[PDB]
């Protein structure tokens, strides 16, 4: 297993626009488009992002090249945050495959609020962090998907997506 087959599991695949679990315009593996509610806005920001005229649709190949985009863009936002760095390199690999899944879903910013958490993630208190995390709209929102990355965190293997 590795992030990218991680994250596909969580995000699926769509090669049409999308709307998300909040109701935003996405499209292929995750990427959020717009938080606008103009349909529109989506498709404007879809071609832009594709560099052309995709018309709400995309192929395959387009769809894996925003992932790697995406994909990367959360390592390096983490590398680059003050907040995440430190617990980043604390970890071992699979949670640190955990913790890009988080970021990917709910940006650096959304992340580094999870104050209490990350600090117990970084003490390696797994289990008591794991109950932290729960404690949260993530959590409530997305259930099913929170509880597997939490267990990645409390266990540090992958048996939740196995
Ligand atoms: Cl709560
Ligand atoms: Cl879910």
């Amino acid at each position: 297993m590795n992030i990218f087959e991680m994250l596909r599991i969580d995000e699926g695949l769509r090669l049409k626009i999308y709307k998300d679990t909040e109701g935003y315009y996405t499209i292929g593996i995750g990427h959020l488009l717009t938080k606008s509610p103009s349909l529109n806005a989506a498709k404007s920001e879809l071609d832009k992002a594709i560099g052309r005229n995709c018309n709400g649709v995309i192929t395959k190949d387009e769809a894996e090249k925003l992932f790697n985009q995406d994909v990367d863009a959360a390592v390096r936002g983490i590398l680059r945050n003050a907040k995440l760095k430190p617990v980043y390199d604390s970890l071992d690999a699979v949670r640190r495959c955990a913790l890009i899944n988080m970021v990917f879903q709910m940006g650096e910013t959304g992340v580094a609020g999870f104050t209490n958490s990350l600090r117990m993630l970084q003490q390696k208190r797994w289990d008591e962090a794991a109950e932290n995390l729960a404690k949260s709209r993530w959590y409530n929102q997305t259930p099913n998907r929170a509880k597997r990355v939490i267990t990645t965190f409390r266990t540090g293997t992958w048996d939740a997506y196995k």
